[PDB]
């Protein structure tokens, strides 16, 4: 893509994160790294960690990517709406897939117990391997869209139905 | 779908319920209880029901409809494939919506927690004051599809969202 | 729906048509009967017809449905909406389905070179008998959608693939 | 889709093209280059062209690639199929764009008519100044959908309706 945004999109542990502002930040809690003092190579307490349930904030004061926009970030997305997952994978294929949003909710999918908005991807249903759905490795991708005027995130990919058909993504709300 | 199909959704209670055998019918619980005595005109005492959540099947000691045939209830139906929300409006009217099936969850939908596999509409934004959804009172209706040449049931109609798309559907477990 | 939308559809020779207006007349053209006269009892230089492709209107003195308020008469939606068939059926089946839109190409369809403009239903890929897909008889039938917390008419359904998926609007040029 | 499946999409003319084998090599017609005696280095008149519209597939006389092997190329792929367009852009990035096919068709899509199975990607709900779709230059890049086990070629990119999802593959037919 010509990418202000698939490449703000990054490798963050067993997962991947967002860069939705040089200051701020969004990943998914599970998967954050567990042996550590330091992220983006920065001072553990210069930050404010806002997590909440399988969505985790970042509220950082620095330039820690002086390249890049700011970006709006709502609550959830309506239900109805089809918000787009910015997907990067390991040849580092960029998959976007369209997401047609559900409801709040929470769930049992891949046996855990998942709160976050739900939602069917347009890709009819199976995955099968690497193409048109999501995989283990997929989590903390933005749940981005556009309104009128500018994008905004709504949110990270927190988990998938076992046929891929139905995502959950962590939220703020 | 078929009359004979049709045949089988009936009004009860605040809501409506479906004879999958002669001596089968399944039905939401929060329509059905009222405080009572006999069903289908006949002894609590002889019936053997079965509530799982939402869901609640009745099986007869007598055929009360020798006229049908007998479905197959599974247990739910698989996520991914598209239903149809059989609603019988009281008003001489056949809605027949459309619906991919999704994972099981619970919402939080107008002033109590449901339970039960969630789905969306195959519509727009469905819900609308008056539009192309689920309106209040259509809780119980089946929700049916063709495997192969057979038809099937999964479960009834709970509840839904009010922004519309989403929906729940009891299911047997 | 309650028919209040559902009754501006009514049937129509092979097919259906739409009362868009009282005055104004919407169907597909294909459909409108062996030549004809008179038609929704008024005759024909009452009325202006001002037919043009597939996509045929109806323009009257005499306001014919009175207790209809005309909506908005677009010629085709943009890219990506989801506008709502609004199939009636033989059985008195209220059939909404929905339809991310498409661009305007001539198909060929069947062995019949349709103009309009194409759309893929949400239901998916198979339509075998009494499905979530349109059919043969359903020609005339709306597309209707919200674009502001107002209802414009889009369209009318000139045609179908064998399977379904795909699906022309005959449109107003 | 594999390492080895991309190492097939090569740039050509002022698009791109597909390594069906070694011998075999398919491109859209517009983007092959102009006036000239040779390609991939083998000489003009020693190659069979084959050209069925906007598409063209050239045979060649000595295996040009014997890294790979040879697959299948169907005459476009069925409705309703989602295949994947192995979109490379020429800064490295792969990108996998996912789509649902329909009709064959013929549109205008910006100078001229193009002729081919459309389609519709499955990414939010268009591409813009920089997104989630196609570029102009990314003619010529392949559609490709896993069959059994094995992956096949049901045609190339021909192109796109400006602001949209909708999209143009050239084919056989
Ligand atoms: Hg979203
Ligand atoms: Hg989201
Ligand atoms: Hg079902
Ligand atoms: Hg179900
Ligand atoms: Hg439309
Ligand atoms: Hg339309
Ligand atoms: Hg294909
Ligand atoms: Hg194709």
């Amino acid at each position: 893509a010509p990418p202000t945004l698939w490449s703000r999109v990054v490798r963050f542990g067993s997962g991947w994160g967002f860069w939705v502002s040089p200051t701020v930040f969004i990943t998914t809690t599970h998967v954050i790294p567990t042996g550590v003092r330091e992220f983006f190579g920065e001072p553990i307490e210069s930050i404010a960690i806002h997590r909440a349930g399988e969505f985790t904030q970042f509220r950082f004061s620095r330039k820690v990517r002086p390249d890049l926009t700011g970006m709006v970030l709502e609550e959830g997305c309506p239900e109805g709406v089809v918000c787009s997952i910015l997907i990067k994978r390991d040849s580092g294929e960029l998959l976007p897939l369209a997401v047609r949003m559900g409801a709040i909710a929470s769930m049992k999918i891949q046996g855990r117990l998942v709160h976050g908005q739900s939602g069917m991807l347009l890709t009819g249903a199976n995955a099968k391997g690497m193409d048109l759905g999501t995989l283990p490795g997929d989590c903390g991708a933005p749940y981005v869209y556009k309104r009128n005027n500018d994008w905004v995130v709504c949110g990270v990919h927190a988990a998938a139905t076992k046929s891929g058909n139905t995502v959950v993504c962590a939220v703020q709300a």
